[PDB]
């Protein structure tokens, strides 16, 4: 009964999934593009086998596929990847959300056999659980869900935040800035709102969790299927967004006023020129002294007060645009840009993670009277460097691998494209993570 | 040469303190009022002996000094173990500020041939070594400190800063509440200023380090001997203080106003009664019931908002004044309040600790253009439980150690009542602290 597990992806969360895997007598043969890649996430782990694998070549896809009992994606190709599971009836495992593409297979799925578990990674996953776990006790204690907020973000430890958006980037910076041009839809005072550009984050206000940290924040993507999804139709202000720390929403916006998250390419942009130039040209600047760029950069932007114009100049500086540094030349001010800000904030040596997840409920109770109800999870990673795991790494990864071990012994049966949508598949899944790797969010009332 | 030194306390910072100087060969004597103290805080702990004195009696402790080479005083009693040090011509180190009793045995000291080595814990201590650096720095680039600030607070990590105050009590919560009755005296717009009661928290501001934290300032202490001592006439502004939490000001005012800080003993606290009629008493409540209370609370207490009442009021109630609980009676609304505070906000198991310590300058170069610096510390403490050492005491603890050892060696060989006040004494101890422990304030500019 060895079973074996074909994973997909040469990232972040891969690593907590395959030690969790193969720790449990599975097999898992690690594909990447690259060997490479795959012996890297694979070096020294048991019962793990590294490939190259084009995962487009859909020929190619199936073969690979059909060797393993279950598919894991962790990679960005989905509906792809489940289609060859289809085919060869083999189970999958995401932590993605279920796209619309991904839907129009459910049926497909049922008649193959297999089960295609979802949105079981930090968010979506870990909140899906516990914001049903709650939603459900009010309701059995006859109490009406008002309002539903549930806000998460991956951030660096405040001790290792001290840059201009307080933030580190794990992957690809220009995915993150170029997510914030994504509208969000959320129920507001009982109605459908939307809300993108600026005013996504204009909206970003300060949000109270705990007295040490300093959040903002703001909707993402689509919050009004779950309306439906967690049954709260009682509910006249349903919002699920993410966190960042104070002073984010600031210094993106005098990033696109200046223009840095311009997509077009100019030709000037083609060699390692200096800093100064790019900016003095991208910025529309008189010359390529500090004091010009400087001052056409604040003459244009508006700021809250002069210290936070103070401040998100020197950031700027800092980032070193206006520097005789040369450039990591990629056309795009953006990309450009983003070179340097990879370079500039990632997670060094003995620096930490940090994962917070908070789930808030306005109720009415059965009494009349009413209350304030949270859920939370706050995690720190291991420092870089020690081996250990980074925290999102871990809540995305771990919550995967149990997905997959209760896929496999038939501990989550339902056929068809799934997600954590009720306690029939959350109950095991809660249990065991909690239990065995002491993960869980915590309950406390306010108001 | 085998020295010996007596160390005076049972509490939190003495391990550390303990640790590096039994390390380095030196035997220490550890003396505490009870000898179970001294032997809890010396047990398994190599060279080192536990004994039982009473520092108030002169002669006793005469008797104990003349063993050793060297007395260091981590207690409250600091005149009089100088005065012992005195008689019998040995050392002394302390982390505590010179007060006017300890300065007039400055001669008394010299003639005796001895050191008498203060401040040189965290703060007062490192922050001296690191403010000083610095000002020299710009001193010798010809520059001018018109503005000098100094903030520091050790605090729960914001993980686990979840509690009304946003702060853990590691000493008596009795204390740290009647200093909030301090006044405090620091140079502003040039002129000497002074603010306490409510005022001081009134003031308490949010005040910005890093993205992370949300953090408040105010004023501690005596800030107008700064003047002198760091050598800074140019500067229109010096103000050191201490750093809490968002939070913290206003839940200290609701306290204050509900009147549970009063220091009068009531002949109905003598008894263990349930908190709830407690507070209805200490309150001027109709009733025992959280409605009663909390109407009288509100109705007479003024917030910024309805949340923040809301947020306040629940915190009350998770403080367990509202329950059946019953009271660990000591006759006084502050002392019965205290002993439950201890209680409920201590840390513990797993729980980190955190020191956050910086200075602010905004300088005037030589150019006269205008600059901001920085020079900021920012450390986790280990897991309680863990056996490892908190931010504070090892902060604390290990500043006063070297300082031990540069007495005992003769690093440090002033004579008389001194204070980490200048480079002779101060570079030693920097690069100490930085190369062997990597415990140093890095700078950083903005403006």
């Amino acid at each position: 009964a060895t079973k074996s597990v074909l994973m997909l992806g040469s990232g972040f969360v891969t690593r907590p999934t395959l030690d969790v895997l193969t720790d449990s007598g599975i097999k898992v043969t690690v594909a990447c593009r690259t060997l490479e890649s795959a012996k890297k996430l694979s070096a020294g782990v048991q019962h793990s086998t590294p490939i190259s694998l084009d995962v487009n070549d859909d020929a190619a896809l199936d073969a690979e596929v059909a060797k393993h009992d279950l598919v894991i994606s962790l990679i960005p190709f989905h509906a792809t990847v489940i289609k060859s599971a289809i085919r060869q009836k083999k189970h999958v495992v995401t932590t993605s959300y279920v796209s619309p593409a991904m839907m129009e297979l459910d049926q497909a799925a049922k008649d193959a056999g297999i089960t295609v578990m979802n949105e079981i990674g930090l968010d979506p996953g870990i909140d899906h659980l516990y914001a049903i776990k709650t939603i459900e006790e009010v309701h059995a204690a006859g109490g009406k869900i008002k309002t539903f907020l549930s806000y998460c973000g991956g951030l660096p430890a405040p001790e290792s935040s001290d840059n201009p958006l307080g933030y580190k980037f794990s992957w690809s910076s220009r995915g993150v800035l170029l997510a914030l041009r994504n509208a969000a839809s959320f129920y507001k005072d009982g109605k459908v709102t939307n809300v993108a550009g600026p005013e996504l984050m204009a909206t970003a206000k300060p949000y109270f969790i705990y007295p040490g940290f300093a959040f903002v924040a703001y909707p993402n993507r689509d919050s009004t299927p779950y309306k439906e999804r967690y049954q709260i139709p009682e509910a006249d202000n349903i919002v699920r967004g993410t966190l960042r720390y104070q002073g984010f929403p600031q210094f993106i916006k005098v990033l696109v006023d200046i223009g840095f998250l311009s997509d077009e390419e100019q030709p000037f942009l083609k060699e390692a020129i200096p800093w100064k130039e790019a900016t003095q040209k991208i910025v529309k600047a008189s010359s390529a002294s500090e004091q010009d760029i400087v001052s056409t950069i604040v003459s244009n932007a508006t700021f809250e007060s002069t210290e936070e114009q103070k401040r998100i100049v020197a950031g700027l500086k800092w980032l070193g645009i206006f520097s005789d540094k040369k450039i990591t030349p990629r056309g795009n001010a953006l990309d450009t840009l983003c070179a340097t800000l990879e370079e500039k904030m990632q997670f060094e040596e003995g620096e930490r993670d940090l994962v917070m997840l908070q789930h808030k409920f306005e109720i009415e109770n059965k009494d009349g009277s009413r209350e304030t109800r949270t859920s939370s999870l706050c995690e720190y990673g291991a420092p870089i460097g020690s081996g250990g795991y980074s925290a999102m790494a871990k809540l995305v990864g771990v919550p995967c691998a149990v997905a997959v071990k209760f896929v496999l012994d038939g501990t989550i049966s339902d056929r068809g494209v799934l997600a954590p949508m009720n306690s029939k598949i959350n109950d095991p899944l809660m249990k065991e993570l909690k239990e065995k790797y002491g993960i869980e969010c915590k309950e406390k009332v306010v108001a």
